[PDB]
């Protein structure tokens, strides 16, 4: 029996805080139709605007992943994006009351948490992955970041912070025995003190605080109940990188690999891979049994 695409099984609401904005924001997570990918919809404004949740839709923003459509923006989508490809949903309207996604803990885990309470809906079309043919590769100065054939899904991430909260800075996830739920969507958003300070001068992160960050000054995370994992830093990299090739519309089979890379660079990974058609086909699987990824139960 065929890999379905899906979508939710009832509406999620929440409600939190821009990480940037400060803004107190509404969200709404619908059911869509079978081939609509995730579409983000900009609910305050009348008339409504809505922007796909696509690479083509990303804007030249420095602080996080920002989709555009004329001067309307959606800020900080990367997270909740990062739940839907961990979850496999293909098909839903996102409605949001304000520019920024709320932040919530820093993490993925509330939204998986929220779509997972709703529970999903398999529809009755095939689900469509972009498989990886060829090596597509960028670089800028020191930051690499690679997709690579490989039959299923992983994500591999090596940052290099000369900090002394510097563990491990190196992780490797295949997702055909890591769960995404347990291993990585707990993986918190962080920020230096001296870096938080200067956003804050320019009127940036104004809603963050260390209930939904892993604040770091000079030596030591100063949350009082310190980390979730021992290599959480570099896991909530994973996390980015997982809602970053999610812009591509259909989850991917192969492997990921970043080098200190960030949105800019994942950015550029997903236009050259669009634009090389010989890296990549679209592929269905009439038969799950023989796939080389499986789903949790709906
Ligand atoms: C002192 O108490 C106050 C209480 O009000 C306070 C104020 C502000 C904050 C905060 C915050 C905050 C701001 C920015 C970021 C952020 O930009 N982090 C980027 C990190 C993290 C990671 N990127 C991501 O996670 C992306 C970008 C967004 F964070 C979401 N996805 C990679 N990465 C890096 O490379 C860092 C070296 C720059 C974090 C916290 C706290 C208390
Ligand atoms: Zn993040």
């Amino acid at each position: 029996s065929m890999i379905k695409q899906r979508t939710l099984k009832n509406i999620i609401r929440a409600t939190g805080v821009g990480l940037h904005s400060g803004e107190k924001v509404y969200l709404t997570l619908k059911p869509a139709p079978v081939d609509t990918g995730i579409v983000f919809s900009r609910t305050d404004l009348d008339p409504v605007v809505e922007i796909p949740a696509r690479a083509e839709n990303v804007g030249e923003t420095t602080m996080s992943t920002t989709l555009v459509k004329g001067d309307v923006k959606v800020d900080t989508v990367e997270h909740l994006l990062s739940a839907m490809a961990g979850l496999g949903i293909d098909n839903a309207y996102v409605e949001l009351s304000a520019s920024e996604v709320p932040i919530m803990d820093g993490s993925a885990g509330p939204f998986v948490f929220l779509i997972q309470s709703a529970g999903l809906q398999e529809q009755e079309a095939a689900k469509k992955f972009i498989r990886i043919k060829r090596e597509v590769s960028v670089e800028e100065g020191d930051k690499r970041a690679v997709f690579v054939p490989f039959d299923g899904f992983k994500v591999s991430f090596e940052i290099d912070f000369d900090h002394p909260v510097f563990r491990t800075q190196q992780a490797s996830v295949d997702f055909s025995s890591t769960s995404f739920v347990k291993e990585v969507s707990r993986a918190r958003t962080f920020g230096f003190m001296r870096d938080i300070e200067y956003l804050r001068s320019q009127n940036l992160a104004l809603g963050g605080s260390v209930e939904n960050a892993i604040v770091v000054d000079e030596n030591r995370v100063l949350n009082e109940d310190g980390l979730r994992y021992e290599d959480e830093f570099v896991k909530h990299k994973i996390l980015d990188a997982i809602g970053d090739l999610y812009l591509l519309g259909n989850s991917l089979i192969g492997e990921f690999r970043g080098f200190k890379s960030g949105h800019a660079l994942n950015n550029q990974l997903l236009r050259t891979l669009i634009a090389d058609k010989d890296a990549w086909e679209v592929v269905t699987f009439e038969d799950a049994r023989t796939a080389p990824i499986s789903y949790m139960r709906p």
